[PDB]
């Protein structure tokens, strides 16, 4: 699953 956490941004699921 998603779980971004970088690039002055983030995301998950």
């Amino acid at each position: 699953c998603i779980y971004y956490k970088d690039g002055e941004a983030l995301k998950y699921x």
